[PDB]
């Protein structure tokens, strides 16, 4: 069966994750994979076992016994210890007054 994950992403996130970073741009991954090598390469404020529990949840992850929103979550919580949360957006921010 072709799963809707990838052989290259072991575990495929649900899509809609974006990283705020300071010195670069909102990044959205699509695997876990990938946050969890980013982790390693270039995360800005490490911080302590916050940091270490994300990297330890995306290595769950890979056996699949972590779901994307219960890793997304954790990974925000580690986000946090770092100060590199993502500032929140509105869909369409831009409406009329005049509808129903």
């Amino acid at each position: 069966m072709e799963v809707q994950s990838m052989l290259l992403n072991d575990v495929k996130w649900e899509k809609p994750v974006t990283i705020s970073l300071q010195n670069g741009a909102p990044r959205i991954f699509n695997g876990v994979y990938e946050a969890f090598d980013f982790l390693q390469h270039e995360w800005p404020a490490r911080g302590d076992r916050a940091h270490e529990q994300a990297l330890r949840l995306c290595r769950a992850s890979l056996m699949g016994d972590v779901a994307g929103e219960i890793a997304r979550t954790a990974f925000v919580a580690a986000s946090r210890q770092a100060h590199c949360l993502m500032e929140d957006k509105a869909e369409a921010p831009n409406t009329i007054a005049s509808g129903s």
